[PDB]
């Protein structure tokens, strides 16, 4: 129907994106090309039109490029309404509001994904300070997202720069609601946003006339508290100054954003951290590499960050805040094998790890079995209201909980395989120090046999020799008889080692779940029809009414929402769940009764130590006497 | 606008899904629910009308259920055209038909999804054998895709029963074209274009009026050959019995599927198989399991299809139909150590192997590298031609193409991380073959040390003894003067295992592609843009017509087409396939320099069992003399 146009461009106004206070956002294509671009038509512009400083102003954004930045290609003037366009490059992906619409991110985005739009927007924003032009408006909504070549996600800046001739609501400082700590502020609560899926401050009933509760939030900056959230109508504000468990985060990179977040988050520029500090700290934490450790004494994955530079000893000591083991208590395998790290090896030159095949570490001390510690959330209410606004927040909402949950059986699935391989080197490792003391029990029997045999033949060729010969006689078989306890006791662990010895893995190949079962990819199928209504109830909710048909059909498939949410709850708690407690109960088991055989196999080796030095205060005697 | 109705069922005449010669398929809902139906509302339906045999016939097609059988779940009468409907499941994925027309499996369907059509196939057709009912019209346009629980796709079948009151011109039986032989036919053509992604029996032109080559193709049966094609305008035809190059399937699974085919598809019913003999060969490849080996000699993977109650060897010999290495050089690496496997194991107990963790294989004997063995196949020309169809065949083309590329370019990239580990563990693992050398050293060293003493104390205590003595004590000599060239020259061995000891893999993580490259995510960018492009030139066809904004769009995007598929290619060999290349060039240096190495330490290690029995005959010579 009705499309405006330009010299160059031209565009439909039902091809709308965003929709903003000065302008309008549409998805235009050029005229000679037909590539597609972003079409910012101006609206109400009269009692301002500077033709004189918005010329140079535009285009010194116009030469103004960067990897993280809104590319501006041009300004032009629309054919009829003679309104002033800019030229933008179209972002195919929408914005970091429509990645954090998605249920799979309700409750934070991928660590991965994280760390993308923290060094993009640190970039971009870096960029933008060193022009002197000031943002405080940065919002998920303003940052664009695209595709790079390599695959991976690319995030620019864009809605800067009209605070001249004239923040979020949710993104306000306190002393500004009502420097450049105003900057940091809203990155701070955007950074927030990302990992958990939520805003930092909630009042119970949200931004509205009610909202005079979180003016007293934000003003009350509590020490370095990142969040505070009333679970009631007007009661108590629930601080915390960590993530919560429902954080797709690591452990380990929840350590180093807690300060960054909590430092520039409050009113007071006293504390408050500087463009300079913000941006030495956090390229501090993008520089660093990715350590993938599995500590199977407490079943749990840790994602180490250390600086390529770094040695081994700062890498033992961040092991032990999160797994709690003494440096030098840890003791790491790799592809079937133990691996022995020098105390000052660079990080440059470790192995290749990931998640799924990372570096396992056991320990000698027991230690109790912890498993994954995630948030367990149930399904909301569903109201059988007509509403298109009710049911498009309860849609996004029931179905961010099925991905919390089949995210959650994803990871208890990559623990209990991750076990079965870490128990299956262990045991074959094991069995590798049984192999060296076979070697070394052999070093002391040939070492025994022709001691014994010189002294025993010594007797039969060649009152005081006599005596001499049965003490040594004597403590020769107080060494063999030893070296016969051990001898058995050894088949014995031996016999422990052998399949169905009591420690053998099968257990572990039985109680959990396996890849074979396809629980995950279960879920999944249930999940994908509830995303499929979701998106759904947004195009219905844009409509703001629906015809008869398409009325009916909205409430039939809102009851089939609630139904694919609880078969899949159902499945994942009485499938996935029970069988990896049985599998964890069945781990506390073979971990006593695999740190009991180390134990009895140290000794027992060592002994064969103790016995090596006093067969060399012996062969050394008689065969040594001296005579001209 | 206009839509059709029934008692309990409604549709729009504009949701349109399979349109046949007695009846048509719509999209429908039933009125009380709103559950999906497929409706099928016959077209001309006068002269016959049995409503005396089809209603008894109708409702024995109702309660026939399968899980590869579409459901018919009612046949009602429409409102005003009172034309007998059938509602049977809607099946959301579409046909066979559809996944072919995708270029992912323009050169046949991924390995997995193959063996789910088979087995859904043979399900199906056996269930109806079992009730009498020929089909005969078995093709991927008739036979329907759904989605399981699991998540695994399930095909089912649907058109057939309709020849009893009234095979496609491709799937026709040479004398059908102008027994059960009939129905097998078909059914191989089927199963040519799922492995191949093309028919079997091609002309030139194709289908047409210049269609009597084929029927020539046909009549003409050579032997066993499974496939038949003219390169040229009435040219001679070029036969193979065997699969193409670019089919995606594993050469295992080839072996097994050319003998199936090859017996199905020939006009005489003399050597052809009946149902029986069909059921029973493919049941029987559906029965086995999957064993991954990665032949580091050859850099070649392999999938060995051997039944769970098998020994191992019958799995050597099928390894080396496949490898061509006797199964008594056969030797096996899984997760960093060696694995013994007994000749009677039977294959339910084997360790669990994957594409990406296979079992690896070394030989004693050199054997060439040939590496990934694929199709090489360039871009086709881009016609200026406005030719809505003819565009879209050709986006269907060209797309297929860059699919293979990607696929070989994945398939690339896990040869070489599968290289790098398959070394990685093999010089670890003959590095235990040393470790195990020096504890056979230190025998025979204490063995030396200890029985020398003896005879050289013998002299200091206590011309015929003399005579004796010197003649041992040269014999002691040239035992440990051997053992002193041996022992420097294992530490020569042990300077080759060092890093940096000409032997290392640093070569291995430098020449060829890593995943860091993001090599293969590079291709899908792209892949992504003209898959975009190739299902938009399937809409345009659709109308037959575009407007002249459409016109032009369609028309820049053929022209973009182009460039991305270039873009593509001309990464793929100037990235991919060069630093791969140089990779397996070095692979045949470094495997020639390990075999070498493995050579010296073999001899060495036996010439420690050489001297073993030369010292059992001397340390109980002199020590043993016999006295009264
Ligand atoms: O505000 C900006 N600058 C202000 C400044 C001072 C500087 C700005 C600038 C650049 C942008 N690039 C975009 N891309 C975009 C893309 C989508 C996704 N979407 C794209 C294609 N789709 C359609 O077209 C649908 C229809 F209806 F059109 F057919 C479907 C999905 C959604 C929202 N945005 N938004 C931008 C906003
Ligand atoms: O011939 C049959 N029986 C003959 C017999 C004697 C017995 C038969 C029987 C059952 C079937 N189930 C289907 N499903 C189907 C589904 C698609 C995919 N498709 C579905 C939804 N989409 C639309 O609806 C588009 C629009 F336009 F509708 F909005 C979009 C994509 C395409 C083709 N087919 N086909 C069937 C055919």
């Amino acid at each position: 129907a009705m499309g405006q146009s330009t010299s160059n461009h031209l565009w439909l106004l039902s091809d709308i994106l965003g929709q903003g206070a000065t302008a309008n956002v549409f998805r235009g294509r050029h005229k000679k090309t037909g590539d597609l671009f972003a079409i910012k038509v101006f609206n109400n512009i009269s009692f301002l039109r500077p033709v004189d400083v918005q010329m140079r102003e535009f285009e010194v954004l116009k030469k103004l490029n960067h990897k993280n930045i809104v590319k501006l290609f041009a300004i032009e003037e629309e054919t009829t309404t003679r309104h002033k366009v800019l030229i933008m490059e179209f972002c195919p992906c929408g914005s970091l509001y429509t990645v954090l619409e998605e249920p799979s991110n309700a409750y934070g985005l991928p660590e991965s994904e994280f760390l993308i739009v923290l060094r993009d927007v640190v970039g971009g924003m870096n960029h933008l300070r060193e022009n002197g032009i000031v943002h405080r408006d940065i919002k998920p909504g303003n940052i664009m997202r695209v595709i790079g070549e390599d695959g991976q996600s690319v995030y620019k800046l864009t809605d800067f720069g009209a605070a001249r001739e004239l923040g979020t609501e949710e993104y306000l400082h306190p002393d500004m609601y009502e420097g450049a700590t105003v900057d940091l502020w809203s990155i701070g609560v955007t950074f927030y946003h990302a990992a958990t899926g939520s805003l930092p401050f909630r009042p119970f009933e949200g931004p509205r006339r009610n909202k005079e509760v979180m003016y007293k939030i934000i003003t009350g900056k509590p020490s370095g508290a990142i969040s505070g959230v009333q679970k009631a109508e007007n009661g108590p504000i629930d601080w915390s100054g960590d993530m919560p468990v429902s954080c797709s985060l690591s452990r380990g990179l929840q350590v180093l954003l807690t300060p960054v977040l909590a430092n520039i988050l409050e009113a007071d520029q006293e504390k408050c951290w500087g463009f300079d500090q913000f941006f030495a700290e956090t390229s501090d934490i993008l520089h660093r590499m990715v350590i993938h450790v599995f500590s199977l004494q407490q079943m749990t994955a840790h994602k180490i960050y250390i600086h390529s530079y770094n040695t081994a000893t700062i890498f033992h000591e961040l092991v032990y805040k999160q797994t709690k083991i003494i440096s030098s208590n840890q003791e790491l395998i790799y592809e079937g094998r133990r691996l022995v790290l020098e105390p000052g090896r660079l990080a440059q030159h470790f192995p290749k790890t990931t998640e799924e095949n990372p570096i396992f570490v056991v320990s000698r001390e027991p230690l109790n079995t912890i498993g994954l510690i995630y948030e367990k959330i149930s399904l909301p209410k569903v109201h059988p209201r007509y509403d298109l606004d009710g049911d498009a927040s309860m849609a996004k909402a029931i179905t961010g909980v099925v991905c919390y949950a089949c995210r959650i059986a994803s990871t208890l699935l990559l623990y209990q395989e991750l076990m079965r391989k870490g128990i299956r080197w262990l045991i074959e490792l094991i069995k590798d120090d049984y192999n060296e003391t076979v070697h070394k029990k052999t070093e002391v029997v040939i070492t025994l046999d022709f001691c014994i045999r010189n002294i025993e033949k010594t007797v039969k060729v060649y009152a005081a020799e006599l005596g001499e010969i049965s003490d040594i006689h004597t403590k020769l078989l107080r060494l063999s008889s030893s070296q016969g306890t051990i001898e058995t006791s050894l088949q014995d662990i031996d016999s422990r080692l052998s399949p169905g010895g009591s420690l053998a893995d099968a257990w572990a190949h039985q109680e959990g779940t396996h890849p074979k079962d396809r629980n995950v990819e279960k879920l999944q199928v249930l999940l994908n029809c509830m995303t499929e209504i979701y998106y759904q109830f947004k195009k219905d909710k844009a409509e703001r009414r629906l015809a008869y048909n398409e009325e009916q059909i909205h409430k039939f498939d809102k009851q089939k929402l609630y139904y694919h949410a609880t078969k899949a709850m159902t499945h994942f708690t009485d499938e996935c769940v029970k069988k990896y407690e049985a599998f964890l109960n069945k781990s506390e088991e073979w971990i006593r009764k695999m740190l009991h055989l180390r134990k009895q196999l140290l000794s027992l080796t060592n002994q064969c130590f103790d016995i090596e030095e006093e067969v060399s205060k012996y062969q050394e005697y008689t065969n040594e006497l001296q005579e001209t």
